């Protein structure tokens, strides 16, 4: 279990080696303005997303960071978001815990 896929296809996404401790911990659970919570884990890399749209300040959980939403690239599944134009570091990932699956590399 060190490799994370899309759990609707099956897409290569990241790595629990990539996972971030971002403020001390890489889960974040966190509710956006539809009142929805997200268990996110945060992943300095990631791949196989389509980020879709320009970065938005709005409502970000993560103090001096735009996001982009990230969907999986291959089936459209609404993975998370891509952090950028924030410090230490510059961009990440914050994805959602339980739309990937964890398994064998
Ligand atoms: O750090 C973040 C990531 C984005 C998230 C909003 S969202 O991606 O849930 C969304 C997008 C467009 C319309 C409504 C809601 C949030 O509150 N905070
Ligand atoms: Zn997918």
């Amino acid at each position: 279990a060190s490799i994370f896929r899309c759990r609707q296809c099956g897409q290569t996404i990241s790595r629990r080696d990539w996972l971030l401790p971002m403020g001390g911990d890489h889960e974040h659970v966190v509710f956006n303005p539809a009142g929805m919570i997200f268990r996110v884990w945060c992943f300095s890399l990631a791949q196989g997303l389509r980020l879709i749209g320009a970065p938005s300040g709005e409502f970000s959980w993560f103090k001096g960071y735009d996001w982009t939403i990230a969907l999986c690239g291959q089936c459209g599944s609404h993975l998370g978001w891509h952090y950028e134009g924030g410090s230490q570091p510059q961009t990440f990932f914050g994805l959602i815990k339980d739309r990937l699956a964890e398994g064998p590399a």
